[PDB]
């Protein structure tokens, strides 16, 4: 018979997945084991090697004694983990000197075996072993003893048992040249437990797991069969027509796909991707030592097998838009039906549901992270589970179980999706106690382990169980948008709808009470959550449009014979609306660019928008206390008002989220805007690199002085300077920065420079400057003083404008100023900065041959105040007969703090970010940055080491100084260690095309402490245990 042979196929093939599955962690891997010497070509050259795990798993050296015999009277490394000049290398790495008296090796702010140098070069002494590892790290000098201390008489061995100690490595350095001597070599081998591969046995398993429990689903599905129930062969009706909803929802899905805001989290995963393929691995990138996302992480790997072909934004982020139309079809089509007749019957609650879903996923399931495909998979569970307590049958169930444990593997708040196993628990029980009696109990039990226990094959398949514990270890160490309330504006009057009346004419009970309760367990599981709560809210987008296709029916006059009731709820659903229109901290960084409201709540009129839908609220309210009053009933003014609340409030904001993005796309057209780059992707686009323009070289464009008689000042004040100076300027001002006193992370090299310069400049001044320009050609002036203070004017001399052409007028827009102090000039973030007046003041050659002047130009001043930052002056609102221009400044201010320093203008020589930077150049792009820089090439890694980058791009100065240089700080795991040990970065003159306001960000030029050349690794493979490591990580001391 049949039916015994598919009982006996069940039980073994669930039983078999279970106990494979449950073994994958446990089964042997691969892995490969780098390991670095330096003496590669037999001669003494520097070589880098920046290890993103900013440590290695031991170190081994030895030096003889004889290169201390060759080195000068002053000597100095023999060899180090980072070059000397670096930036606290003396802190974070290994050095070996020798100070005129003494050898001293120093590890991380210790002096270990720190010994004389006229007994090191002695007969005695023949080699030196250092040795760093999980066991301590120590030095021994063969041939020696200690002469001092209590220690006397015993061996020269010395160090400190703390595997905390061990350096960082970004390459070997030295200062000794030519042939290397016999014996000295180093020997790091690095910590690559996470980049493996799986032994036959491990893939076998679970190739066989994955085939077993689909045999097993199979024999459940032909003994669900068993009944005589059957599925017809016609498709509904339901399942043919079209509507109108539809085509509203499936445009607004396709029109914000393209024009709309993307959420906040998308260059972290783009460029996780991106570098999963090179690694061998997910790794996070940013943070937290090459740690990779394994646990959670199979959809990076599906978007890490999709930028093979593009790395558009119109590309990568198609499954939202496959997730959108899912959950779309799936909640009008299986959802509503399903919670009776009375919905389904109505078109409010489809338009409710349509315009409830858009407005959820507007926001945030928009982008990479994947909320959306959370929620998706949610539906899937609440539909499979429903459709099986009405057909009676498991499959679905089993089917739901699989689709809960992949949409948890997913990201940690997938439980959402665990919800509904919880939620429909007891009918699946019921069916289980049912079919007890007619097939045994192993059947039905074994493919339901099977179905939870496969995602162990696939989130476990590059990796272990020891590294998933050691990576959450390191993150349990170190540490860690509009506003949407429909869900609990529909989850308390369904609620209390449902409390209140038992039983409904035309609603399902069990649907609803299951949907409301998986939306309760979900929000217990968030409130305990330490991000914040608004942030993960789409994950009620399709949930929460079926809660509002039911409330829309438990409000309605059908079932509500009282309109005091009905106007509360339209109090409160203005009273929602009004707590949403306040608290909107706006667009993330390239949505905000040309919206209406970009620094400030919303205001039409005289006063904001907010106070009038509180207002609204308040003459509602006042109307239920007059309905209650008058005790009157069945009023057609209500019956015309509070047909549907709930999808005119839904209604109202999605129109609003569009006309802000098409405002910003009509305001912003050249220039950047996310609809505009998209549609330009198609026609070989890059976005933001396409608008952006850079000078590659700061000093090119300077204007000719014309002929005069000047002071000492130069040509810059002009016959009659008063109360500038040359070196007027105060000791530490910066590019784009304010020097605190205590350092930061993620600084120029400008901070540690000293306050003079060696040599003056052309006038007598002495003061650095910031874009790389020569003091031996670019003059300063400034008003900063110290004794007592005066009214300062100054009026330079005029500077002959280049010429009268139309295509050099074309490539140069703009005239700029370095200056820093307390300057007036419009912006984006905050307008009429009030202040100081620094004005370019242009001129029309009169008949004589002379000049005369006609007006000024007012600037654009972006950037911190008081730094050096440039001052742009556009070319068009000069008039065409311009010839010639000058700086006028003025000073009336004798406090202390408020000062002036400039230089002369120039017409820059600019081009394009892509244009310079290329597509094939390393570039350490920030977590913020990805998706509108994707044609450039970031810093890959590979067996633990990683590329030395060019370039850095970084956001704007308020985001830059909060959330990156402190997320990617060395001190919790990120790559800004390995930069700023080993390079030294300096900031670009960088402006935007149409917008000279706008602060797009920073870009940053990092240049060589010492010339160097990458490293040729030694490689080996060893197979593992599945639970084996080599000791943790070093995380902290
Ligand atoms: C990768 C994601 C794939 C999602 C698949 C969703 C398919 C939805 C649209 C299919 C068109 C159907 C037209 C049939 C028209 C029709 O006759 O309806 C098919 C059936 C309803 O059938 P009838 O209406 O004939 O049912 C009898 C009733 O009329 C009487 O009550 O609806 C379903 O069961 C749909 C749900 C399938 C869901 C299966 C999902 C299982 C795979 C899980 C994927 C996991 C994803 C992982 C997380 C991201
Ligand atoms: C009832 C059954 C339902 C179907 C269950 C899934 C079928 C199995 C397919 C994936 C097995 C993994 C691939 C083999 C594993 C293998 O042999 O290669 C393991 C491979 C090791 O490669 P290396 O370490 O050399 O380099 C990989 C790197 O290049 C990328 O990280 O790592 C991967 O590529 C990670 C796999 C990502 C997996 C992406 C797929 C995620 C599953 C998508 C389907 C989920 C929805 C299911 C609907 C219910
Ligand atoms: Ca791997
Ligand atoms: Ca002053």
């Amino acid at each position: 018979k049949d039916v015994r042979i598919a009982r006996w196929v069940a039980t073994i093939a669930g039983l078999l997945g279970f106990v494979l599955s449950v073994s994958i962690p446990l089964l042997p891997v691969t892995q490969t084991t780098a390991t670095l010497n330096w003496p590669q070509q037999g001669r003494l050259d520097n070589v880098t090697a920046p290890l993103i795990s900013q440590a290695p798993l031991e170190l081994t050296a030895t030096v003889p004694c004889s290169v201390v015999r060759d080195l000068p009277p002053e000597g100095g490394l023999v060899f180090g983990t980072a070059p000397a000049e670096g930036r606290d290398a003396a802190l974070n790495a290994m050095l070996v000197n020798v100070t005129e008296t003494r050898v001293d090796v120093i590890v991380r702010n210790v002096v270990v075996a720190s010994v004389n140098r006229d007994r090191v070069a002695g007969p005695d002494c023949q080699r030196i072993e250092i040795t760093s590892n999980l066991d301590g790290t120590y030095a021994d000098f063969v041939g020696l003893t200690q002469i001092s201390g209590e220690d006397a008489g015993k061996l020269q061995r010395t160090g400190y048992p703390d595997p905390n100690l061990r350096p960082a490595i970004v390459g070997v350095f030295t200062d000794l040249t030519g042939p290397a001597p016999q014996g000295l070599s180093v020997s790091a081998e690095i910590d690559t437990r996470f980049t493996t591969h799986p032994t036959a046995l491990k893939l076998a398993a679970m190739l066989l797991a994955i085939v077993s429990t689909v045999i097993a689903l199979l024999a459940l599905w032909r003994l669900d069969r068993l009944d005589g129930r059957r599925m017809h062969r016609l498709i509904p009706t339901r399942w043919r027509t079209v509507t109108a909803v539809d085509g509203v929802v499936v445009g607004g899905m396709a029109i914000w796909y393209v024009i709309g805001a993307n959420s906040s989290d998308d260059g972290y995963i783009l460029q996780m991707a991106r570098t999963a393929e090179h690694a061998g691995y997910m790794a996070n990138y940013f943070r937290w030592f090459g740690s990779p996302e394994d646990p959670f992480g199979w959809y990076y790997n599906v978007l890490a097998l999709m930028t093979k072909v593009s790395d558009a934004s119109i590309w990568i982020r198609l499954p939202d838009l496959i997730c959108a139309l899912i959950c779309w079809l799936l909640l009008s089509r299986e959802v509503l039906p399903r919670l009776g007749p009375a919905v389904a019957g109505s078109r409010a609650a489809m338009w409710a549901a349509g315009l409830v879903l858009l407005g959820a996923w507007m926001p945030f399931n928009n982008g990479l992270r994947p909320e959306g495909q959370i929620a998706t998979g949610a539906l899937i569970t609440y539909v499979l589970i429903e459709r099986a307590v009405t057909s009676g049958r498991l499959t679905p169930a089993a089917l739901a179980i699989t689709t809960a444990a992949f949409t948890l593997g997913i990201q940690p708040t997938g439980l959402i999706a665990v919800a509904a196993l919880l939620a429909g628990g007891r009918p699946i029980l019921r069916i289980v106690m049912r079919r007890r009696r007619l097939v045994g109990t192993w059947p039905l039990i074994a493919p339901l382990l099977a179905a939870g226990t496969v995602i162990l094959a696939v989130v476990f398949a590059d990796q272990t169980i020891a590294t998933v514990l050691e990576a959450t270890r390191i993150r349990t160490a170190i540490g860690p948008r509009v506003a949407f309330v429909f869900t609990a504006m529909c989850l308390f009057p369904s609620l209390f709808m449902m409390l209140r009346r038992k039983h409904i004419a035309g609603v399902a009970r069990g649907p609803a009470w299951r949907l409301m309760g998986i939306i309760f367990a979900t929000m217990f599981f968030l409130m305990f959550t330490p991000t914040k709560w608004i942030h993960h809210f789409g994950l009620f987008a399709a949930v929460g449009g079926a809660m509002a296709a039911l409330a829309t029916v438990l409000v309605s006059p059908t079932v509500l014979r009282s309109a005091r009731n009905r106007m509360a709820f339209l109090s409160l659903v203005l009273f929602v609306l009004a707590f949403c229109f306040a608290s909107t901290n706006g667009w993330w960084y390239v949505s905000n660019f040309g919206a209406p409201f970009n620094n400030s709540v919303p205001k039409v009129g005289g006063v904001q928008i907010s106070a009038i839908f509180f207002a609204l609220s308040a003459i509602a309210a006042l109307w239920a206390f007059w309905l209650h009053l008058t005790r009157r009933t069945e009023s057609r003014v209500v019956d015309r008002l509070t047909a549907a609340p709930i999808p005119v409030a839904a209604g109202f904001m999605v129109v609003v989220m569009m006309a802000s993005m098409a405002i910003g796309v009509v305001r912003q057209y050249p220039t950047y805007s996310n609809g505009w780059a998209n549609i330009r992707a198609f026609a070989g686009g890059c976005g933001l690199a396409d608008d952006v323009l850079v000078e590659p070289d700061s000093n090119a464009g300077f204007l000719t002085p014309l002929p005069g008689a000047y002071g000492p000042l130069g040509p810059l004040g002009g016959e009659d300077p008063q109360g500038f100076s040359p070196d007027g300027v105060p000791d530490r001002i910066i590019a784009e920065a304010i020097r605190l006193n205590n350092p930061q992370p993620g600084t120029d090299y400008d901070w540690n420079r000293p306050i003079k310069l060696d040599e003056p400049g052309i006038n007598g001044s002495t003061v650095p400057l910031p874009y790389g320009l020569d003091p031996k050609r670019v003059p300063v002036a400034g008003t900063y003083s110290t004794e007592a203070q005066q009214e300062s004017r100054l009026s330079s001399a005029w500077y002959e404008l280049p010429a009268r052409d139309e295509t050099e007028r074309a490539a140069h827009p703009l005239v700029v100023i370095t200056a820093a102090g307390t300057i007036t000039g419009e912006s984006v973030a905050n307008g009429l900065t009030t202040g100081q007046t620094v004005d370019l003041e242009y001129a029309t050659r009169g008949p004589d041959g002379t000049l005369v002047p006609a007006g000024r130009v007012t600037p654009y001043d972006v950037g911190p105040t008081p730094s050096w930052r440039n001052l742009r002056y556009p070319r068009s609102e000069i008039p065409d007969d311009a010839v010639a221009v000058r700086v006028v400044a003025e000073d009336l201010s004798l406090s202390q703090g408020d000062w002036i320093a400039v230089t002369p203008p120039r017409v820059p020589e600019l081009q394009s970010v892509q244009e310079y930077v290329g597509s094939d150049q390393p570039v350490l792009m920030d977590w913020a940055v990805g998706l509108a820089f994707p044609c450039q090439q970031p810093m890959l890694h590979a067996n633990g080491v990683t590329e030395v980058p060019k370039f850095r791009i970084s956001p704007d100065y308020y985001a830059k100084l909060q959330s990156t240089d402190t997320w990617q700080d060395g001190i919790n795991g990120g790559l800004l260690g390995i930069t700023d040990l080993l390079l030294r970065a300096s900031v670009m003159s960088t402006y935007l095309s149409q917008d000279w306001g706008q602060d797009w960000g920073s870009l940053r030029k990092f240049d060589t402490v010492v010339e160097a050349t990458p490293a040729e690794l030694d490689f080996g493979s060893q197979t593992h245990s599945g639970l084996y490591s080599p000791g943790p990580l070093r995380i902290r001391p």
